[PDB]
């Protein structure tokens, strides 16, 4: 039953195959990268 607890903050990244999403961290959730895990706000 667990959720992505993404910042509200927008941050409307290029992503990695050449499409437009909300904020980088709701990518990573949905199954798409953006060459970007060095520096995310995930950190369990």
């Amino acid at each position: 039953k667990k959720v992505c607890a993404c910042p509200k903050i927008l941050k409307p990244v290029c992503g990695s195959d050449g499409r437009t999403y909300a904020n980088s961290c709701i990518a990573r959730c949905n199954g798409v990268s953006i060459k970007s895990e060095g520096s995310c706000p995930t950190g369990i």
